[PDB]
């Protein structure tokens, strides 16, 4: 139960702050189509013409999945200055998920004349993959989320998959899921469907910026107790003579102290200008491109490691694929206008992180001697060191906030490369699909397939509460920090608003690192 | 006790299956000669004329140990199959040693007639280090054993270990053990020994391959949020101008779409064909391997990182040192031929790893401006990445189960480079030797060393029991899976069989990968 | 326990006559030599110039085995009288077996000069396969069984299988069985072995003969109510004319009543005389034989369908195929004289079941009429027709007793067909082998397989109890009843003793049908 004329859900859409606490609660109304007429199909990229590198084989669903894997789909623009402006960390402990008021309507088009009823009998079908069975298909930044706008009603993206292909062939081990063969309940309008997950235990993400630098962490005010080898050749002496000359550690010469950490690994990039003129001349997108390459397919590295963005006074730059890039609302499908994106700057990790488009560092080739000079090259590719440390690539109010780890024997630092919290069990896929209704049937027995159908369409709310655990800030800085807000400055439009057309809008990328944190 | 007539234990050799647990008991006969006359031997690559990378220094023992580190000790083909066809995983969980109905006997040579008794007073006597205080030298996949099938009878291998060197000298710092100096127990006919020890918490294996792959794990039927710049000089305007054009994640080119993770580690391998017309002539074995450098020497990585072992459609190639190969049983010591070998694939997990003859990626070299073009070059070794994942080695019915994590300060994923598992406390090693028997000694005391024995040897039955815990499946994979199946073709011998002399042989590897599982 | 120099076990051989039950315990003392060297080999009719109906392939297995399925094994001449002369049935209940007083020898032959002296310490192993995993060879009728006389000494078969095969190659559904993949208990002289079965529910042995026959069951001296129809063309008219005169059974006309039931189900065979002038001149044995075809091979039916020996008056002629034939103890291996064999008579169940070398019957063949004659067939092979009854052929005193009823889908009235009892789950097979002993061994170790052993073998008794239950007689018939009885006529040597050289002998076969009773 219960009934046609009684709503089975209320439209609970608040935030609360309990100090520690935050539990955000958004509810949007969606709208659901028959995908594939109630179909499962095989697709590849077999006769596309497609690349090498583009070759896939999957099949797509008749089901169409919920998916509020964005922060802007919990948290309102002001909610989350609340959040980045005062907090040194945060992260999900669990969440509440609820399917209601779900009506079911039969169109009926004719003559250009489409009308639209209701079946009160139909039913819409979920469940959700709590054993993470079928291919994880969230976190994979795609459309379809809960619009950030509550007042926005929101289409539910169709579920397909792929598996392993040869070109545009399948293999013996690929696999083929059919979704009809998984419990999942069965909904008309009087019923609605509910679940709760625990989000396991994970790292809160370091929403604040360091103080300090790795080079930069020792006390100005005095030497070491360790000495260097300065000079090699004596100074002077109206000759260049060999020698070992050894000095110790002073604050005149930060730059060559001993030092105990080495700052984050590191896989070079192109390096790209907004001025167009800067660039060469030449469409070096995929060609000087930064790819990996897994059993004969090559893929753009993007974002990739975590890196700064551009040294200090060049915003100007940017990492070729190593930012996240979100459309404003204007921007096109391909080859659109620079100023129709907006692309983030992860420069607040500058100092910890090597700088995305420069050198890692130098390393010694060989071995000097008086008859062969010392000689040295150029690191572009660092892997785990050691005494290494880094930060991870910050996440974005229009941003993912979780990611399936893979299940492999091993994996490193498994945080979402392009922003995010890996969970080895993160909340399951929700799954939603239309339940067929066969048209009149003929009046005599045919065994064939039935693929005549009475068309229709599902609607309803959905809910998703999230309670957040902050971690509050305790700095014992004395001067103010950096904190985001809005311009003062009077202007046509307010940010993050809608227009003179009810066109909600996200002006700009927010990130999250506005407090400091000495290292 | 007991007594001379009655024996001290049974055949117990079975295999039982308990729904997510399977204990394998198998129980061989073995033969135990006197090794080195009782006497412990120094011994060195010192005047060999050993190369330089072959020095060693070291010292044999008088003492023989028993070694069961191999699958086919405790898995019948058979039940191999039962496991890798329907299981996710497995892992050892508690195991059970026994040695009994021990007999020695002394043999009399003479006039070319030798004759054989027994010598109902002599002793047998065992230890096992379990607190590793001897250098383990189980893991090393050495001959000896305990035979594949039951009914051989096996020769206990000679235990002997190395210890610091330099050239063909020894170091301060190195290391003698002596064995006598450690509490065993002896036994006389109708004695026995016994001996129980429980693994520690260790990770499935991955007895199953990924049924996707890394770069093709997203939505085939939806955009992404996310941009990436697409070109760098616009499309006509016939003429080639400088620009920035962004597009956004489409199914249309999955290759550039901006993704959460990075293939696994990577140092690659040189290339060989198993058609010799395809290889370059020359040596280059050595020459063109891919080398370590410790401390002077050079030594082969061989098998090293876990890569695939030819990209799709190849199982024709094969990294020169990166896959295992294990001989068939016409096989020589030395420069055998290609069909007298078994050349592991490792092609299971192309899906995560990179492809062991190729290079792992591409990195930019330097910074592109008008004036200087985009460079890039090809990355040959990869360290560990944040946000990389990967598969382990496989493991073969014939290969290793596992291998002592050295103590070191630092390790990193400890698994067994050559399969197998990683412990920190693995079975300890068990020695077995005969305890001496002075000939008939002078009738007058002579304080000079004694060198004459009673020449014997023993024998007796060893039983190995483990327990191991299975991971069941619950694929919810709708089309059939591959599984490891004998060929039905009719043929002269049964594969895993003796022959019309009595020779057992292991036709080809068995892998444990067959069952599917996504990522 | 216990002890070398104590009996494990006593001579246990006697007879106990309990009214409706007879424990019969006999004891034999056993050799057991090494065989095929402690090797598992492959065997096949390949490169033998093999007919195409005699290819098999199999394995020879280094285990003998104990077999004691032949009555002979378990009641002596006198006893087996006892039985057969005042018992209507019997079969057996419960059977309890024991080894002991096992001593392993090892022989050392040299210079033609051998010696045998004890190995005090060496196994002997034993199990019994009581889960029927190992192909079952008992129940073949083949040699090795113990010995009729209690005072001789046998030798234990080796035990070997077969599998599928094709030619003489084997096939994927092949199975290769290994012996010590089974749990066995080891034994040394002090040791010893015991275990207990019990028979599984089934019908007694029908050890009498009819006294009346299936068409001879009626009253002599009434009519019956119903008719027949006795001519289709009137008697006399001094003309012969169309008619339809009936009868009605007349005693004096038994061959034409109506009756209840029908003879036995039949496979005619062909018949040939113990008076060489009275066959055909040829060599028919397999060409006119009786033969069935299983997969592209032929086999003779032998001694297949229980059907009466000769018709009476005729103790002349025999079933060429149909017939057991046991060989006197001069009968050689192959193409011996007629009187080196023993040829049973089955004619007791002329009564009930067809005569083996006649026609069942005859069968109308067409549609008769005015036009055209009524014609019959002769039918040669006859399956089971409801209202069927029939008898199963006799046991013998040196016969089988029981055969495992094959593990298949059906099977009809599964009574082995050489006589016997069918068992869906029989006494166990024992196996036993003697444990190898390995020779001394290099002084250096050597992986290759070890092939160096003591030669050995064993010697001890086996006890076998087994509890048969008597279903007595209790005829009310008047007349005295046919008995086995030894010739009361003097002679040179006495039936079923031994003669001037000590060669036990068994004179002539001895069934079971003596007694008798109405059907
Ligand atoms: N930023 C981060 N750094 C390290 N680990 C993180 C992380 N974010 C999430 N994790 C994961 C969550 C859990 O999966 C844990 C790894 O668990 P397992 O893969 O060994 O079974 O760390
Ligand atoms: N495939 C695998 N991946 C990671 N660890 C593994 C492994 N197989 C075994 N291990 C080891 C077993 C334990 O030694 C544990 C590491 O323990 P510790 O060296 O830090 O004291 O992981
Ligand atoms: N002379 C005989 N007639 C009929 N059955 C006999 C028999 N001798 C033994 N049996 C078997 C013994 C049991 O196996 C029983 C058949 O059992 P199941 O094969 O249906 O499981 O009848
Ligand atoms: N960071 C890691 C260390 C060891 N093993 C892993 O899988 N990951
Ligand atoms: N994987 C590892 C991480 C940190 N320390 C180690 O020894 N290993
Ligand atoms: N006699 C029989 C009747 C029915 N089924 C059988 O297997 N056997």
């Amino acid at each position: 139960a219960d009934g046609v004329g009684n709503a089975s859900g209320n439209w609970h859409c608040d935030s609360t702050w309990l100090g520690d606490r935050v539990i955000t609660t958004s509810t949007r109304t969606w709208a659901l189509p028959t995908y594939n007429n109630h179909l499962y199909k095989q697709i590849s990229s077999a006769s596309t013409g497609a690349s090498n590198d583009n070759h896939y084989f999957g099949y797509s669903t008749p089901w169409g999945y919920f998916d509020f894997n964005r922060f802007h789909c919990h948290f309102s623009p002001r909610d989350w200055q609340r959040l980045i402006n005062n907090n040194w960390g945060f992260r999900p402990k669990r969440l509440n998920f609820k399917l209601f008021n779900i009506q079911v309507k039969e169109v009926t088009t004719n003559d250009g004349v489409t009308t639209i009823a209701n079946n009160l009998t139909s039913t819409v079908q979920v469940f959700s993959d709590s054993e993470y069975q079928l291919p994880y298909v969230l976190g994979s930044a795609h459309q379809g989320c809960l619009p950030p706008f509550p007042a926005d009603v929101f289409m539910i993206p169709q579920y397909g998959y792929l598996t392993l292909n040869n070109g545009s062939q399948a293999v013996g081990r690929s696999s083929f899921y059919c979704l009809e063969y998984f419990p999942s309940q069965m909904l008309r309008t009087g019923n609605n469907f509910t679940f709760s997950y625990t989000f396991e235990d994970v790292p809160f993400h370091s929403s604040y910026a360091h103080s300090q630098s790795l080079d930069r962490l020792m006390n100005p005010l005095i030497d070491q107790y360790l000495y260097y080898l300065n000079r090699t050749q004596n100074q002077s002496g109206s000759a260049q003579n060999k020698d070992l000359l050894f000095s110790r550690g002073s604050p005149a010469g930060m730059s060559v102290q001993p030092k105990n950490w080495l700052p984050g690994p590191c896989y070079r990039q192109q390096r790209v200008s907004k001025t167009k003129t800067d660039n060469n001349n030449s469409n070096f997108t995929w060609t000087g491109a930064s790819k990996y390459n897994l059993n004969g397919r090559e893929s753009i590295i993007n974002p990739g490691t975590a890196m700064a963005s551009h040294k200090d006074d060049k915003d100007k730059f940017f990492p070729m694929s190593g930012v996240m890039i979100f459309g404003k609302e204007s921007a096109g499908a391909s080859n659109t206008a620079l100023d129709n994106v907006m692309i983030t700057d992860e420069e607040e990790i500058k100092a910890t992180n090597p700088v995305a488009t420069e050198r890692f560092g130098t390393v010694a080739v060989n071995l000097q001697s008086s008859s062969t000079d010392p000689a040295t090259g150029d690191v572009h590719v660092m892997g785990a060191l050691p005494g290494m440390v880094w930060q991870d690539r910050d996440v974005y109010l229009q941003g993912p906030i979780w990611a399936k780890i893979p299940h492999t024997d091993g994996h490193f630092h498994p945080s979402p490369l392009m922003g995010g919290f890996g969970l080895k069990h993160p909340p399951p896929q929700i799954l939603i699909k239309n339940t067929p209704v066969p048209a009149n049937p003929p009046a005599e027995f045919s065994a064939t397939k039935f693929a005549s159908f009475i068309t229709q369409y599902s609607t309803g709310q959905v809910s998703v509460e999230i309670e957040w655990e902050l971690q509050k800030e305790n700095s014992k800085r004395w001067n103010p920090e950096v904190q985001y807000t809005s311009n003062y400055a009077k202007s046509a439009n307010v940010d993050f608003t809608v227009d003179n057309n009810g066109l909600y809008t996200e002006p700009r990328p927010i990130g999250t690192r506005y407090l400091t944190r000495p290292l």
